[PDB]
């Protein structure tokens, strides 16, 4: 579990949102695994607008937090969960980190600030739904 706050937006996996995400829905996209949903607090978080490959990951199975070589976003097959079939997932990127599937919320987060959530992975993979070009999260 896991979100991201900034704003007056909370940033979730669409799979992990609950009853009241969807009755306060701001956008989802299935595709990327993603939903925002309107809060009444203000968030601290801040979102990364950059290029980094390098950053650091929560990973709840462990308690710990790790430093992380990822790919750039890209539309990579992912294996069929709980939640979704065999498919392509899009904005996706992978890195080498223990995982599983509780770990979906974990912030992947660089000098910039945070730049997107754990959502797929296995076998010591370990895929982050990228936030980076939702650039609308920063505003409204
Ligand atoms: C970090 S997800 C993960 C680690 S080991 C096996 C898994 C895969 C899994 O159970 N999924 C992926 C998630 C989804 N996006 O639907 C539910
Ligand atoms: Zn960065």
């Amino acid at each position: 579990s896991g979100a991201i706050y900034v704003g007056n937006y909370r940033v979730v996996n669409r799979h992990l949102a609950t009853h009241n995400d969807w009755a306060n829905l701001v956008w989802e996209d299935s595709s990327r695994d993603l939903l925002v949903s309107s809060t009444t607090a203000q968030g601290c978080d801040t979102i990364a607008r950059c290029d980094c490959q390098t950053g650091v990951y929560y990973c709840s199975s462990r308690r710990k937090h790790y430093p992380v070589s990822f790919s750039k976003p890209s539309l990579i097959f992912v294996e069929a969960s709980e939640y979704y079939p065999a498919r392509y997932q899009s904005h996706l990127m992978l890195a080498v980190g223990h995982s599983e599937p509780g770990d979906c919320g974990g912030i992947l987060r660089c000098q910039h600030g945070v730049v997107g959530i754990v959502s797929t992975g296995g076998n010591g993979l370990v895929g982050f739904a990228d936030v980076r070009d939702l650039l609308w999260l920063d505003e409204e």
